[PDB]
């Protein structure tokens, strides 16, 4: 008597890590690096017109 | 405590077209006078 019970099949899916800067909403948001942001109470923006 | 307090503006080109025609320099004046002839 011969017999094996086999093994034949394994598959993985991409994981895609797609960038903020990327996509077309990229464009509405000007992003900007600063650190120390939880120190603050304000930092907030003051503008004339 | 942050920029971006600026705009900026100005209005020419059509500014003169649509007035369609000009003298400057009005000094003490009294009265002005065109008359016609047809």
């Amino acid at each position: 008597d011969v017999e094996f019970d086999a093994l034949l099949g394994s598959y993985c899916n991409t994981l895609s890590l797609v960038r903020f800067l990327e996509l077309g909403l990229s464009v509405a948001c000007v992003c900007t690096k600063f650190p120390e942001l939880a120190y603050m109470n304000e930092g907030r923006v003051q503008f004339e017109v």
